């Protein structure tokens, strides 16, 4: 049975190390939908999404949240994954949940702002962006996002400073 142990232990290790193609090749052989292992599904799911099997990976991630609906780690990948695929609606609750549990995770907060902006919730997106800026004040992309949000509400007077600040911090990357 160490035949399966190789593929599962190793495949996860590939998945964690960004070696996504090799993670698919192995974990494909270990995942069993009727004998569910969350740590396998999670990584095989990440690795399907990375290698362009988005629908397949998404559903595997959805099944993993089902097996453990309060596991923050799966909620993070799932939440992030939905944003990439432009399933913004489905992203928000998960990202809100994760940001609450994980206040120092910048990308989660930033993508939650992104998901919100896309949903037309401009003022909500700006609130989230500002929380993200609080974590990483040197991050010019966030001042730009805030600026676009304002712009989409016609508040050009409020956008301009944020655009200027964005420009300056891309200078600060010298």
């Amino acid at each position: 049975d160490i035949r399966q142990v190789y593929y599962r232990d190793k495949g996860i290790s590939h998945a964690k190390a960004g070696r996504y193609s090799e993670a698919v090749v192995m974990l494909e052989q270990v995942y069993d939908a009727d004998a569910f292992d969350v740590e396998v599904a999670l990584h095989l799911g990440i690795a399907y999404v990375k290698t362009g099997a988005v629908d397949r990976g998404t559903e595997l991630l959805e099944r993993s949240i089902a097996d453990a609906p309060d596991n923050i780690k799966v909620a993070t990948v799932l939440g992030l994954t939905y944003v990439q695929v432009q399933k913004y609606d489905l992203a928000v609750p998960l990202l809100v949940k994760v940001a609450e549990a994980n206040p120092v995770n910048f990308n989660v907060r930033f993508r939650l702002g992104v998901a919100l902006d896309n949903l037309g919730r401009f003022d909500e997106a700006i609130d989230s962006f500002k929380i993200a800026l609080g974590l990483r004040p040197n991050e010019g992309k966030v001042h730009r996002a805030i600026a676009y949000s304002y712009e989409q509400m016609g508040s050009h007077e409020e956008a301009l400073p944020h655009f200027k600040k964005a420009n300056e911090l891309d200078e600060r990357s010298a």
